[PDB]
């Protein structure tokens, strides 16, 4: 019978060619000892030793006497970017993709005798395998499980394009009855014929057998058997949605017949479900209409040690349908099969898609790869009910408007994409003829100006009105217009979303400042338009979650160590009417501080997103009344006073009383420096923003730029200016990237005494900007040019001691060449 | 007048040696691009490669015009472990010292019309530079700030030993009167003689003038005039303590006699107090009896980018000074005087040591340097009102007792050693009269044979009874005995405390599991007897802050390096605060909670609560559970878990008004007893051989502690437990690895029919090896896996096998061959 081990353990890696590291007879003692999964650039210098290059991976198979006369089975779950695999010096065969897995028949290769040596050529550096753009252009390793698989020389074809070589699909359901057709590829291993029994049981979802297939075979020596056996309609089926996920085991057992042994076995799932896309309606779901509410999902596992990404893969998910998400958009995910049985098991509709993405160039035998690539994501995940549709291409022509302007620079680049798109969508439906195909574009209408809209079933738009420019209402008006025009073309919104920082906040926030609050405000905004909007079939936001590279990527809703941002639970209180939600959406900003008058109060939004019609804040123990909810969020004006307070809400829910709780901090910041106020402060001003900013080098909050006011402090003249580029010699990036331009000077009204300055500049104007420094008439810089010294986008920090012996503090800026600016100032009493 | 700033920015640097890098026309275009603070070997392995050698800083000096006429004096405020400045290729000076600044009047190697190149050569492989073991052997770059002083020809001696010149003491303190000494350097670094008034002017606590000194002097070209001015007694003066820090500024101003124009000024606080150490009755301030509640701290910060780590001193600072604490234990902390600015202003006892530890070794210039080291720390910090007390020495028994056994090869290193600690001794009170001396021993009577604890004013015992050895009783124990064979000796119990590892927890908490059950047990056991018995001192618990170190138990903090409080944080808190009120669910340390679970029966597990109030009263998603009373400022709740998402709520009245404190938890239930339901998406695993939940970092399960096989259920069959202290190769998930059932024969699930997962866990500890098969229902699965041989010692392998269960039962056994049989963790999960 059928045996399957993981063979993780007791590797030696070297990253770099080598000679002929295949030998059986190398020494690879000084090689470094690994444990797969391995992923190659878990350390991120940018494209400086980032490392492009060839790998080497080696492991030692001494084999069980129990398989002498078993054929053997190595299968790689995934392994980027292409690997060719060893055995024992010989070259079994390569694999050309990163996301989908392989496997080869080793068992000629291997002797009994002597231990025999596996080693794998990993290479992650090859521009004809998909994707060529994008984070993971250069995703390196053997990332996922390796298996060693035997089984008697009568079983099931493991080589074909690294499946299971069974495909069980339904060609008919309705509520009433439904068909099923059960199919594969027996093959004959040993040297001479078989008499055989192959049996089918198919079991309810309750556990108990519903029908029994059985029918017998004979095949020559190495023979390949090609089966495909009906099934008696399953009358009154049990159908299959993500919120009642009712799976049908399919037993499928291979028996010697002369002798009634058990040789192979295979199990699979499926259940019963159709489904279609209306243009005009949406989607549909077993006849009822259904809103896809979708998130989208590639790779994303954070680093945890040396080469080595988490694997919380499972749990991800269960944060997903806790979430109330019933649709998943997946790319980039090496073994998706993980993913999807518990898409099937649990319960979420699914599409998955090889990744060509952005440009279709003239690269040799990219066109052929990504047909196989097609081919074997269809091929291993055949049995998966919750697949619904498969793509292929995502913002196809994203960089080609960059790069191609006039139609005779088109016109060869269009020729050729149209070309691969027709091509991979005859390969699709040649494949899996039960499954709705897809394209994601970009925001542009040259999808459908150069016809690759017309070819796929539906279409995905991604949106970013009001981020990447534009404002939030373009958003419907997009969709609209698309309905409009092309109303036969069923819409998914594939892709849309806001990043933010836990560091930022804004009181009045505005797209691009990376805050909490604008994100809130994004989503808050598109959230609606998906339900509401009957044409529109639902959406997929962004990556779930949040994620680095060395080569911007925080749009998701959870953050990186799998803590929800606050935004999740408004996705929850929209999507689980089942459970009540009431969440004080304050966790993202547990570090607050304000200005404040006097002793008079701060008073800074505390946000609630809950799925209850009216809630109470109270803040140490004081009600701050009742709210009614709207669109699942209240907002109260908390007064912060007390440094250690404690926010508590709660309200009713089907009949039970709902409450949650949390602490925070809160410091205050007077607006009006005397000298009791002064001591052990550090007034920390993010210049030129209207953002709090909490510092990482420091954990100070950097408070928003204000205007200069008599008694108080701030800024004399400019005007905000934003930059976006990856600042260099600091931590605290946002800081930094957002300045006051033409500033004239900064003014604190502050007693006499000894006070510590620090001034932050990044020259961010790719005449060269220099100009002067003067604190009280008195000139601490005479010639100051950020960019000579520091470079354009690094950042400099210069902190002066200061002798005030009057009773303000007035910085004063000298034009020379070009602008004067400030990125920040930080004012400390010393004395 | 003076003008003082940073030249921190625009720096290029080059691991490794060079020449000709410090002359002017020298090409550095291919350089690295740094902003100083610039800390080395932010990356971790041992010995191979983490850096040890030289390295070389750049930068491009633009001197301004109004500059001219002035002296430039710079300073590095710390550099490890020693720094060579080169200005236009001419070798300025050297320093050796990790710790305190260097300061140098560069005038005479500056050019006024061109620019000039500042070239500094750092080296951190010196094995004369103290320290010379532990986890700062090798800490270098230049980790602080850098300075330009620019000023007037006559100025205060900015080049004494890197300090400011200035100088400030009180000879005689009381209640009714005290004294004030106020002395310093002036330096005149003209070509001519010069004729000037000095004016110190003292400020009391409230901002308003006490009074006014003017003092006419008269200085030769290249003079440095040593002035020493009495001030008129303070009547009445405002005592500091760390709950009352009263400040009287002293503003130190030089002036030309005839012009009256300001040409320095040096400002500096001092304070007014008096203290004594007794061997009975312990510590008094102010003549009042004072208990020491104190932490140590060195350099703590974490990495945060490139060569970068974080500059949270003042933050850090904060959260000790909220603990409560009234007393904080300095070393291996460059630029503390940024720590101390704190001490002063907000309140907070000190004592500062230079960081000579471990070992004396036989090397030429070690003990010269020593001696260099403590001049420099005293003289940098004489000011600081905070520092009641110097220290120099700490465990310097410690690696000689291990690395010497016989007492010939151990004469010399003890006579090495007590000639060191005499002449450190004799120093420290050269330098500084107005202050006690203070040792660091480690726990072994070694230092009373010897004579070492002979030499200073109080001794310090860092004391793990209960943690490495012994038992808790085994502490008060210790310092009972001490104290009655040396009562002369005035203790401080100068570090204490246990690791803790937020991933693990137990019901059951025993010493070295890491549990953050046992370390509260630990610290409950010792902060009574620390407050409770008068011979004592006080303490100054471990760093406050857990931190990594990549060389060769660094997690006993009261803090995690992402400097979120422990929950024994408010434990210290609520014993040491009475003016607020404390009341915290001890729960931030576990919010991700499991258990196994009968039936539907609810799991208890239990919340611990830390306060000062009397009685607390504990809710679960609004259920009471009833008040409690509260001993040792804490509490304990058997909480029953039942949903998945709980909401635990406290509260308790602290004086007359009303206290509450709430969170948020996960709680996830496990079946007892399996069937074709309950594994219904289920992944059941067992950290076999702990008593200890693991909350993973690789997937976020908790493994639960290994319970014995009974029928209906699952467990382990056989086997002692048995434990290891290495790291563990190739896993985030070190603590699951490091317990195992030694000799185990088994493990069973009773489980329905099908399709199930199963990972199995090994690392073998134990240096013919261990070899064994291994039959799930009586197939065999692995049929001679060996750990050692295949992988290696202390490497983890993850072995996982896809199986088809016919019984109603999953019957793991364990066929040894050679050594022993074990098994380190387990997982199951249903596929069909
Ligand atoms: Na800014
Ligand atoms: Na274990």
């Amino acid at each position: 019978q059928r045996q399957t081990q993981t063979i993780n353990d007791s590797w030696k890696f070297l990253k770099g060619e080598c000679t002929a590291a295949a030998d059986s007879a190398f020494d690879d003692s000084k090689w470094t000892s690994i444990h797969l999964p391995h992923t190659w650039n878990t350390d991120a210098y940018t494209e400086k030793d980032y490392y492009r290059g060839t790998g080497w991976y080696r492991r030692q198979l001494t084999l069980p006497q129990g398989w002498k006369e078993k054929q053997i089975i190595l299968r790689l779950d995934a392994a980027g970017k292409s690997a060719t695999i060893y055995i024992n010096g010989k070259n079994v065969g390569e694999h050309a993709g990163g996301y989908t897995a392989c496997s080869f028949n080793i068992t000629p290769f291997l002797s009994f005798d002597t231990p025999n040596t596996l080693a794998v050529c990993v290479d992650n550096a090859r521009q004809d395998i998909a994707p060529i753009s994008g984070d993971f252009t250069f995703f390196g390793g053997i990332y996922r499980d390796v298996w060693l698989t035997a089984v008697p020389n009568q079983h099931f074809n493991l080589t074909n394009h690294g499946s299971d070589g069974l495909f069980i699909s339904t060609p008919q359901v309705s509520e009433e009855q439904a068909t099923l057709s059960i199919r594969g590829e027996v093959k004959n291993d040993a040297p001479e014929k078989a008499t055989l029994e192959l049996t089918h049981t198919i079991y309810r979802p309750d556990g108990t057998l519903l029908q029994t297939l059985k029918k017998n075979i004979q095949l020559k020596a190495g023979e390949t058997y090609a089966f495909s056996n009906e099934a008696t309609p399953v009358l009154k089926p049990e159908l299959w949605t993500p919120e009642t996920p009712r799976l049908y085991r399919v037993e499928t057992t291979l028996r010697n017949r002369k002798t009634k042994t058990l040789l192979d076995q295979s199990n699979h799932y499926t259940a019963f479900r159709w489904f279609r896309f209306d243009g005009d309606e949406g989607f549909f779901l077993n006849g009822k209409p259904y809103k896809l509410r979708g998130i989208c999902r590639h790779q994303d596992q954070k680093p945890i040690g040396p080469a080595l990404t988490a694997e919380m893969h499972r749990r991800d998910f269960l944060l997903m349908k806790e979430m109330g998400a019933n649709f998943i958009r997946i790319s980039h995910y090496p073994q998706a099969d993980a993913l999807l049985e518990m898409c099937d098991k649990l319960g979420m509709l699914a599409w998955e898609e090889i990744p060509i993405i952005d440009i279709v160039p003239n690269t040799p035998g990219y066109g052929d790869n990504c047909e196989r690539n097609l081919r074997e994501m269809i091929r291993q995940h055949y049995n998966h009910p919750s697949i619904i549709t498969w793509g292929y291409m995502n913002e196809i022509l994203l960089v080609t408007q960059r790069k191609y302007k006039t139609e005779a620079e088109l016109k060869p680049v269009l020729e050729r994409t149209l070309a691969l798109a027709n091509r991979l969508e005859r390969v699709l439906k040649e494949e899996d003829s039960t499954r709705i195909s897809t394209m994601a574009f970009h925001g542009s209408n040259s999808y459908n100006e150069t016809g690759l809209s017309k070819i796929t079933d539906i279409v995905g738009w991604n949106l970013y009105q009001g981020w990447y420019g534009g404002d939030l209402t373009g958003f419907e008006k997009f969709l609209a217009q698309q309905h409009q025009n092309h109303p036969t073309h069923p819409m998914i919104v594939s892709e849309y979303g806001a990043g933010s920082d836990k560091r930022l906040h804004s009181l009045h926030p505005r797209a691009f400042d990376f805050s909490i609050e604008y994100q809130q405000k994004y989503l808050e905004h598109y959230l609606p338009v998906l339900e509401d909007t009957p044409y529109i079939c639902g959406g997929t936001h962004w990556n779930f979650i949040d994620f680095s590279s060395a080569l911007i990527n925080n749009k998701g809703l959870v953050y990186a160590d799998r803590t929800p941002k606050d935004v999740y639970h408004y996705y929850q209180a929209a999507w689980r009417k089942d459970i009540p939600v009431l969440h004080i959406a304050s966790r993202d900003w547990t570090d607050r501080a304000g200005v404040q008058q006097g002793n008079a109060p701060v008073y800074l939004p505390v946000k609630i997103y809950t799925n209850l019609s009216e809630v109470e804040l109270f803040i140490d123990g004081i009600s701050l009344g009742k709210q009614k909810t709207e669109n699942y969020t209240a907002t109260f004006e908390v007064p912060f006073s007390n440094r250690n307070p404690f926010l508590f809400a709660q309200g009713n829910y089907q009949g039970k009383t709902v409450q949650d709780g949390l602490r925070i901090n809160f410091t205050p910041i007077p607006a009006c420096l005397d000298a009791n106020n002064l001591k052990g402060l550090e007034l920390a001003v993010n210049v030129g923003s209207q953002c709090f900013f909490t510092s990482d080098e420091s954990q100070l909050t950097w408070l928003p730029d204000q205007p200069y006011a008599a008694g108080s402090w701030g800024y004399i003249g400019g005007k905000e200016g934003t930059a976006q580029t990856e600042i260099q010699n600091t931590a605290d990036g946002p800081l930094f990237q957002t300045l006051r331009n033409e500033i004239e000077g900064y003014r604190f009204d502050a007693p006499q005494g000894v006070y510590e300055i620090e001034l932050l500049f990044t020259d961010i104007f790719r005449r060269e900007s220099t100009f002067g420094i003067s604190i009280n008439g008195e000139v601490v810089e005479e010639s100051l040019s950020p960019c000579k010294e520091s470079g354009y986008f690094r950042a400099l920090r210069k902190k002066y001691y200061i002798t005030n012996d009057k009773e303000y503090i007035d910085i004063r800026f000298h034009s020379t060449s070009g602008t004067c600016f400030l990125n920040g100032i930080k004012l400390r009493n010393i004395y």
